């Protein structure tokens, strides 16, 4: 029936007809005024701030902690039974035994593991739920499947780490790893083998949170404030948060490749029973003999410096180093293998798991209780508000996946908009909104070191500059014989590396062509995908997959930059907020064709388990597609590097179903029908720093963060002492004016400005220079002032805005609507913004007399603008 497509700042939403209809629909409006419903596309977008507020904080070492207590208390409850059996005050005496003898031969003796593991000898129950405690506490860190190799595998998964950060930018795509050396040499060796990528870059800084270096990304993306990162460090999970959302959700799941690479070295040094308990007799081995052997060497030689090392907390020493506040860092230079801690890359669950293996396999003949509770024990580990959790849990706080957050929150009621009914397609996408410099830097260094698409579009669309280069099939043999030139290219930087194939790429050429298009490396949309699958998904499948019972899709924003070029359905951003609501329309266009057409790539690009077809097969001779695109069937005509066009039929369809997918001469009239103006855009409401201004009776008066408290326990003592309404609160009045609360001293715009498509579309075409259609141009202006007059109020600077398209009305029609462009930036929604139109330029205001809404209507909106409660008092 219907389908939904989806940055720092906005969350774009659509949904979408087989023929790309915006539904019209009507919405109720329950306020006090004259106004029952209103006519509303199921468009828009939803934009925030970046503020401390309740889901800022909630979004944000305290529930780690209750977590780790929850696991250790279901092993309690499992043990407590034999444990009372054999000792009944060894769990509260836990933060080692009830007497003095016993506990200073365990201080000596064992200050276990792998005693559970190579004894066959019956050992103490306290000791092995002290094994199965300190399994359970330090579980570790990604992987739903059981243990196998590939996991394992530094070369998988450090390329699995490379394409997720070359896939990221496309503009600039195990003995080193595993050897025992430092991690300053291992990252060094790692960054030498890759030419082009310093120590202070991303990759490098990656490389080093995989190996155990402290890296600051703060360079990285250019921060104001330290983004210190540890994944030893108990609180990782909020200062990667930080960074992340600092620098945008799309480096989340590159920071977790990062991740999963540093699970691998460890799984590597360990295996070459539980190869971890061996490395932990090389570890007590080593700290317990040296400290004994230390203490030896200082009593024989400085016996002065002997209580320092061993008593005195308060310095540098070893004393410090257990019991007080020390870091290792400090410690090895106040006197690495030798005196590493307890609590120390967490060691992956698959290492852990591979000991609950060896520990209980090794002793379930002895307690026959242990070996019944198998695999409960194993379930204990490896099993997981919640969802707030699960995005705290996710590489990203608050200021970027404040809409992530709302993602969420903007698809679950966008179920309830449409009736419960369920969609077919959701594609997202998150990418950086810089690149000038980019393009620079590449120059640079491609002139130091010494248009057509190479493959057509024909066999995918890719306008990047890794297909771009400035018969039918992909160069002939006679042009391969140019990769002489195309070799020092390579080597200069100035190609990727995948191009110096692609230009020497039959069938095995158009094998990786289809997957690059349809594969997401963005896995936060596949974090996402998992979040709308497991939302979705409640009724789980009954085997061979688990899930099932609609699709989660995440195509490249690039299937719809390429559709928005081709077809006359062009985007301008400062315009209103359309632009991010004409990309979530033309987000899921691709969506409903390409699934009914090519049901083949459906694991390719969609969330779940499927059978992966053969592409070779798929693939055929000259005679589903020939010409690799899964978007060709898009267009009616296909263009070639020669110029030989080939036809295609108006009606398309699927040979192996015969269901129609996609009508030429129907369902580019619909589109057209969609882009021409009312729109729910919706803000938000969100609660000497003052929080929010409450009504008093009439005038307004702050509250600072101190007062709130007090002001709820006694509000009237409070009223009265000093003689909810939040930021941005939608403030109406008369022609349909609108406000927002900036503070008690301010006011901002609430009108959107709107433009049927002649109106849109003819902007892009102008300012990206139909010459016959000058006319438009003064209408546009006319209905600019007619709006400015109507809402802004600013007839000061607006008798200046009509004047100076007068002077420069001499100019073309593309320089002419380009400063048009800049000019839209007075009428739109928000704070407003001074900005330059021509020479002319000023055009700014505040509206700092609110007096107005003491006798306005509010209007109290929901995150979808449904439900409005419009109070008017006067």
């Amino acid at each position: 029936k219907y389908s939904i497509g989806l940055g720092t700042n906005s969350v774009g939403w659509a949904v979408i007809t087989d023929e790309y209809k915006v539904p019209s629909k009507k919405f109720k409006v329950l306020g006090n005024t004259d106004r029952h419903s209103i006519k509303k596309n199921l468009i828009g977008a939803l934009l925030f701030d970046s503020g401390e507020t309740a889901e800022a904080t909630r979004l944000k070492a305290r529930r780690r902690y209750t977590r780790r207590k929850n696991r250790i208390c279901y092993l309690q409850e499992i043990f407590s039974n034999e444990m009372a059996k054999v000792d009944d005050s060894f769990f509260h005496r836990l933060e080692i035994f009830g007497n003095i003898v016993d506990e200073v031969a365990y201080h000596e003796k064992y200050p276990l593991r792998k005693k559970l593991v190579d004894s066959t000898d019956k050992a103490d129950l306290r000791l092995i739920y002290l094994a199965l405690a300190h399994m359970i506490k330090f579980r570790g860190h990604l992987i739903e499947g059981d243990l196998n190799p590939d996991n394992s595998d530094v070369d998988k998964l450090f390329i699995q780490l490379v394409q997720t950060y070359n896939q990221l930018f496309e503009e600039n795509p195990k003995a080193i790893l595993s050897a025992r050396l430092s991690k300053s040499r291992r990252l060094e060796n790692l960054i030498a083998q890759l030419p082009g990528e310093k120590k202070n870059g991303l990759f490098g800084n990656l490389i080093a949170l995989s190996l155990g270096l402290t890296p600051n990304f703060k360079s990285n993306f250019d921060l104001a404030e330290d983004a210190k990162l540890q994944l030893s460090k108990d609180t990782y999970d909020d200062d990667l948060d930080n960074l992340l959302a600092q620098i945008g959700d799309q480096y989340a799941d590159l920071f977790l490749a990062a991740k999963n690479l540093s699970d691998a070295i460890l799984l590597s040094d360990i295996l070459r029973k539980a190869p971890l308990s061996a490395s932990m007799i090389k570890r007590y081995d080593e700290h317990h003999q040296d400290l004994t052997l230390l203490k030896a060497l200082v009593r024989q030689q400085l016996p002065e410096k002997y209580k320092e090392i061993f008593f005195d907390q308060s310095k540098n020493g070893y004393a410090g180093y257990i019991d007080g506040g020390a870091s290792q860092e400090e410690f090895y230079k106040f006197i690495e293998d030798l005196l590493r801690k307890q609590r120390t890359g967490s060691i992956p669950h698959q290492i852990h798991l591979g000991e609950l293996h060896a520990i209980l396999r090794r002793q379930e003949d002895f307690y026959p209780f242990l070996k019944d509770n198998r695999e409960k024990i194993e379930k204990i580990l490896t099993f997981r508000d919640s969802l707030h959790e699960h995005i705290a849990n996710l590489a990203g706080s608050p200021a970027i996946k404040k809409g992530i957050l709302q993602t969420v929150k903007v698809v679950d009621e966008l179920v309830k908009v449409m009736g419960r009914h369920k969609p077919e397609n959701i594609v997202i996408e998150m990418a950086r909104e810089k690149n000038s410099r980019e393009r620079m830097k590449r120059i640079e260094e491609g002139i130091k070191e010494l248009v057509d698409h190479i493959v057509p579009q024909s066999f995918l669309k890719d306008d990047s500059i890794d297909n771009k280069v400035l018969d039918n099939v992909p160069s002939e043999e006679v042009v391969k014989k140019m990769k002489n030139y195309w070799r020092q290219l390579l080597n200069a930087k100035l190609i990727t590396q995948r191009k110096f194939d692609n230009l020497t790429k039959s069938e095995l050429d158009k094998a990786g062509f289809i997957k690059r298009q349809l594969v997401e490396t963005r896995q936060i949309t596949k974090h996402v995908a998992q979040i709308l699958d497991s939302r979705m998904n409640t009724k789980y499948d009954e085997n061979d997959k688990l899930i099932r019972e609609v699709k989660v899709i995440t195509l490249k924003s690039k299937l719809v930059s390429d559709f928005r070029k081709d077809f006359q359905f062009y985007k301008v951003r400062e315009i209103n907020n359309y632009h991010h609501a004409h990309d979530a329309y033309l987000n899921a266009v691709v969506g409903t064709a390409l699934i009914k057409k090519y049901p083949k790539l459906e694991s390719e690009f969609v969330y779940g388990d499927y059978k992966v077809y053969d592409v070779r097969k798929m693939i055929a001779k000259s005679e589903y597609f020939f010409y690799s695109n899964i978007m060709n069937f898009f267009k009616t005509e296909i263009t070639l590097a020669n110029g030989e066009i080939r036809k295609r039929p108006l009606i398309e369809t699927n040979g192996e179903t015969g269901e129609i997918v996609w009508d030429k001469g129907r369902d580019f009239a619909t589109v057209r029908k969609v882009l021409s103006p009312q729109v729910n855009i919706v803000k938000k409401t969100e609660v000497p720093t003052v929080a929010y201004s409450v009504l008093v009776v009439k005038e307004l008066l702050g509250i600072t963060i101190m007062e709130r408290s007090s002001f709820e326990k006694n509000p009237i003592d409070f009223l009265e002492a000093k003689g909810k309404l939040p930021k941005y609160s939608l403030f109406e009045l008369e022609n349909g004016r609108k406000r927002m609360l900036a503070s008690a001293g301010e006011l901002q715009k609430g009108n959107e400005l709107a433009l049927p498509s002649k109106y849109v579309n003819f902007l892009y075409l102008a300012s990206h220079y139909v010459e016959q259609h000058k006319h438009y141009l003064d209408e546009i202006i006319e209905q600019i002032s007619e709006f400015s007059k109507r809402v802004i109020l600013a007839d000061a600077n607006l008798d200046k805005v009509l004047s100076a398209y007068n002077k420069h009305r001499d100019k073309p029609i593309r320089e002419q609507a380009e400063n048009i462009i800049h000019l839209f930036t007075l009428t739109n929604l928000g704070a407003p913004a001074a900005f330059k139109y021509f020479d002319t330029t000023i055009d700014r205001k505040r509206y700092t007399s609110t007096k107005e809404v003491l006798d306005a209507t509010l209007i109290h909106q929901s995150i979808t603008g449904l439900y409005e409660t419009r109070i008017d008092l006067s």
